[PDB]
């Protein structure tokens, strides 16, 4: 079962904006051993996924299974794309490599009018990877697509027979809690994708987390998990307010994935280079105020 | 004294023709405190219909809230928000002639303040009409689309608003909340949720109370989930949480507002609500009907 | 017949924050003499109408009545409130001392669900003034009620038959012209509310404008009207251009209410005072520069 | 060479599979110039579902376009905007390669460009990769959500983007409209509406041109909308407009995007368009019905 967290990972680049497959071997190295981090989620908007083409996706996939082989307990792929037809090559070659599984964004340009509609697109890539546990990345600031995960997810088993779980981006714990509680019998993955406040996920019944902090972060929020798992909610708190303080006062900043970047270089060692275009690098002052929050609240 | 635990959104009792019904405040208060547990009151929100009421409405039917809670509510705060600065000072003043415990004020909404510190010299405004009453910034986007994070207005309001006590806040960012309740270890605020549904999720992060229309009639077992999360039965609390959300996510598919509320106080406690005001429409009988049904098949009303 | 400009009046203020009626008489002969406008529409937006109390209300729009009489073609006060019980105080009022119309906002606290629950509180608004011409202020930036204004108006005078026509302060000028073509019988004012654009809606029909800046660039609005109205289309453009740059440029800077009131006491000479919070008065900055863009394009 | 005028929206036919069907682009060009009096055409973009379609399909289709639109077509113009930097590069240098009229790029939208000279930096290495090729920029920000109005990205536009020819502008703020022509006089570049319902409305403001999905099949209406307006007879310009808006606005109420225009297009062409691909739904019978009469009793039919 794909549980705990899992690091939605950066596409470290050359200067020149190519990927740099060279550094991904010590990327996973590095999660394994400094972050406490098992599972990857390759590809989504840390990744700069949908940014990356067809052959880019593939390659850097490669990258990822192969170097993860025995040292990740799992590696999912984004394969999300607004062309089913690249979305399904995609799938497809995820299973050719043994990813361990998949997960697919609603596509966001002309956006499915339907819950029916969604639930054809998601199956039809699924259906291309057949053996292969499906997630669902359900993330409606991003994709406009206002469908409530839990109204999704229920019957879905009959339509989508590989769907496994959902990365759950979005604040409502409404939604999020009745998708956990309406799904018992299922064995689903309950994966919360707001890191600022997973531990209010937790309560709810998360089974894990998929985010961009734990690439940097994760030994703190596997403390804040393991302060949650012996019920100490009071101290699994105080481990969620360090990480807030330092995600609040970056997001003030400008915070978005070249920053995420940024950080993960600094804090890693690991150069993950600039963010291709429509993305612009982290500037200097951004890159110093976060490495002095950081050193402040002890991630440095 | 502390504004803590369960504060209810009151409903505002209304006579089939539209008219504040008064009569029934005095039971409607007794029920809060008998079978709800509920031990104080948030007068005219948005579960009262307060901005559709007129000041002088507003006036009487705070003086009648203060008066039937007198020796039996714990806390009566009286929202005194309203578009126009003035008015909003003369319902200040108001609550304080008649001896509310506090007072609460949401950002206006008409034109939206630009700014934190434009917001701060409004309510500012606001407070010092009433300066010897506890004031409540009440915070919910969803509603004023005032894009303004509650952490941020929280962070040295004292200097500005020096009778500023605490934030209901009506939203579900935890990281803005969690911040509010971080960030202000020192200053005893009452960090009050907003969202019934996931209060849970709120005590977790340091929630202090809540204040919501769901209290109303939901109160005793929410006080439940209160006490399980005190004596830290937090696999009991979280069961109570679920119960309340299979709830409230059967009503919120069918269409769930103010006037649905009414209904189902009604259903509930036997006491009129009567209609909501336009622009609010009485709701469906089908609606009351799945109201009633889904209750008694959680064991929330007797079959 | 409510035709032409119509100035959305500035409700002028006391340094104290009172209202300052003493210089009513002067704006509204300011308004017919310098900037050509002979109606005026109330308690709007730009004159903070829904920040006075009920008492300012009535005494302002007494204040308007009065000082328009014999001067003004036409007066017309908001009447909107979140309270029916308050608009419906107003309406009367507005009745009683002789205003020529009343207008209403959909309330916007707690908002309408549908389009019948909305034209039920418009019309007892509208019965509070039984032989008053009733206009619907149609605003969905600011109401958030997404009701096209069309379909609001399809059979609107079976319900409310003091409906005399609208405000459109929307830029859908499909909605607006299907509200001019589908309303041919009625004799309806199309008063369109989006001055930097004015000219789009006049070729689609609009019978009239009711706007901010008529108060201070009436005389050039004047001058694309009668343009507009003789067939000089090249010519009317090049005049809504002008006052394009002029809207461009300040709402770049930050353009509201308070703005507008800096910018009338800037260009007429009339002291508008300050707003009301929570507006704030306009920075030195905006009104240097707004100042120095009027005289760039000799509206100054 | 300049691009003005009705420019048809393309669709892209395909087979009940789903496939391109490329069988009928010869015939869809000789009806556009015969029976809609449509001379221009933008492909792939909304109307053509370009993004459900892969780098190869969109390549394959603009072949066919290119190719069945010579000495036909004075203008065929190839959106070939993507999510990727690379992919759009690949798509604009075909499209030169191709003898394609010029190209146009929709701001990307999966992590959105915090400035206008961010989004700028894409746009221009984009055009670079048809380094010959006039270049339009593709502004929807209902779609997008991209919020960098059209006027502050043409601003000096051509320092930036030496093949910078023009906008597509579908949007309803005709203060941006507006200032775009006003401010870009010198330029010689094609304003082009794209929101056909209120194109009259932008005809006034100063458009050149139009580009949208209904020139498909209410080409030669909007044709005599446009001639009206030229011969300043603008009370004809206006029932023109009433007319199409009447038909527009029946589906707007019903349901209509993309799928109801490839329904409403095989409906009058009799040309098959076929279905949309996911996650579009194809339209209903009822409502192919009901456009049919609504047609007909405007006498668009």
């Amino acid at each position: 079962k794909l549980q705990g967290l899992v690091a939605a990972t950066i596409t470290p680049m050359t200067e020149n904006g190519e990927i740099n497959f060279s550094v991904i071997g010590q990327y996973v190295d590095y999660l394994v051993k400094e972050q406490g981090v098992k599972n990857i989620f390759v590809n989504g908007t840390t990744g700069e996924g949908l940014s990356l083409s067809v052959s880019e996706r593939r390659q850097v996939a490669e990258e990822w299974v192969t170097k993860g082989k025995d040292k990740l307990d799992q590696v999912i792929i984004h394969v999300g794309a607004l062309s089913l037809k690249e979305s399904q090559e995609l799938a497809q070659h995820a299973a050719e490599i043994g990813a361990d599984g998949i997960a697919v964004i609603a596509p966001f340009f002309l956006k499915p009018w339907t819950k029916d509609i969604l639930i054809n697109f998601l199956k039809e890539v699924a259906a291309a990877a057949p053996a292969l546990p499906f997630y669902y990345y359900h993330i409606p600031a991003l994709t406009g697509v206002k469908i409530r995960a839990e109204e999704l997810l229920d019957g879905i088993l009959d339509k989508i027979p590989t769907f496994q779980g959902l990365k759950f981006s979005d604040t409502d714990l409404l939604d999020f809690g009745q998708c956990v509680d309406q799904n018992r019998q299922q064995q689903f993955a309950f994966l919360f994708g707001v890191d600022e406040q997973l531990l209010s996920a937790l309560v709810m019944g998360a089974t894990g987390a998929v985010g961009s902090t734990y690439n940097y972060l994760g030994k703190k929020t596997n403390q804040m998990l393991e302060a949650f798992e012996q019920k100490d909610f009071s101290l699994a708190l105080n481990y969620q307010f360090c990480i807030q303080r330092f995600i609040n006062f970056v997001v003030k900043l400008g915070f978005g994935v070249s920053q995420t970047k940024a950080i993960m270089t600094l804090v890693s060692g690991i150069p993950m280079g600039p963010p291709r275009l429509p993305l612009q690098k982290a500037s200097r002052e951004f890159t110093d105020s976060a490495e002095a929050k950081l050193k402040s609240l002890d991630f440095l």
